[PDB]
């Protein structure tokens, strides 16, 4: 039912140009759409001899994605279905994954062009939990970010999500504690990753926790430790990416408090000056 909301591409339309992501069962390239001149579009394939479920999972991220319409969720321009190999072809966002990009452009940007990012992060977050959707993988490697710095929530899916993502082992420092222990994903635990993304965010592309291994990560949480601030953080920044860590599912801000906070931050960006104080861990000493 849902693939009927989802336009149906030809194939001479769709020219694969450059693999931009790989795994087993299919690749992503950077190709042009031509139904306007040919537009810019990212390609999604799946390989002959997909199983039923790899098919259902595959045509499901598509299904997904084609029941929403936001400016900070990835748009679907269609699929390739009838044919083989099948597609499901995207808008093409220049600047790629934003963990990545980060840790490329380490210190490039101003404090309140990251804080817009999380905003059009938050933003793509309150939508999806209003509509109903719980997105179980938030994480900046699942954020794609185009030439206008805009920030889209990407990796939709259901079994598929956690499935294809390699941090996720049988990731847990992005995963609320309630999803841990007892299995319970919601909006409030995607609120809980949404603060690890702003730390992310903030730092450049850090890897929350440094090398602490996974049960290291648990222990330390439920002892109460939490992520220190970043350099150069905004103190109200740090504030509310702490108030989406709390143990307590029902005291963590909604994307809709997120959502506000943020966006009357940006518009009295002065607010954005007052940094938290960040401890440092190396001590330089000069006469
Ligand atoms: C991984 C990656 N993606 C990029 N852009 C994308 N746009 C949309 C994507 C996407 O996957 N759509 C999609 C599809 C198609 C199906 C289902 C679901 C979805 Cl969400 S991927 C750009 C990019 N690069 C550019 C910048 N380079 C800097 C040098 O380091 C690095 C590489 N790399």
């Amino acid at each position: 039912a849902v693939l009927k909301f989802t336009t149906e591409i030809h194939p001479s339309c769709v020219t694969r140009q450059k693999v931009i992501g790989a795994g087993e069962f299919g690749e992503v390239y950077k190709g042009m759409l031509k139904t306007k001149k040919e537009v810019p579009v990212a390609i999604k394939t799946l390989k002959a001899g997909y199983t039923e479920k790899q098919r259902v999972d595959f045509l499901g991220e598509a299904g997904i994605m084609g029941q929403f319409s936001h400016h900070n969720i990835i748009r679907l321009e269609g699929v390739i279905s009838k044919y083989k190999p099948m597609m499901i072809i995207t808008e093409y966002m220049e600047n790629g994954a934003l963990d990545k990009f980060l840790r490329e452009k380490d210190g490039e940007f101003s404090v309140l062009q990251l804080v817009g990012m999380l905003r059009g992060i938050a933003a793509g977050m309150k939508y999806l939990a209003n509509m109903n959707y719980v997105h179980r993988d938030l994480a900046a490697r699942n954020i794609l970010v185009n030439s206008n710095l805009v920030c889209k929530v990407s990796d939709f899916g259901l079994s598929r999500v956690l499935e294809d993502d390699p941090e996720a082992t049988y990731p847990i420092r992005w995963t609320a504690p309630e999803a841990i222990s007892y299995r319970k994903f919601t909006s409030a635990s995607d609120v809980w990753s949404f603060g690890i993304v702003m730390w992310e965010v903030m730092t450049y592309g850090e890897r929350p926790y440094w090398e602490l291994s996974n049960h290291e990560v648990m222990k330390a949480i439920n002892d109460g430790f939490r992520l220190p601030t970043p350099m150069d953080c905004p103190s109200a920044i740090y504030q509310l990416m702490m108030q989406c860590w709390q143990q307590e599912r029902a005291r963590r801000p909604k994307f809709a408090d997120i959502v506000s906070i943020l966006d009357k931050l940006i518009r009295a960006p002065d607010s954005l000056k007052t940094l938290a104080d960040f401890d440092p861990r190396v001590s330089i000493r000069l006469p």
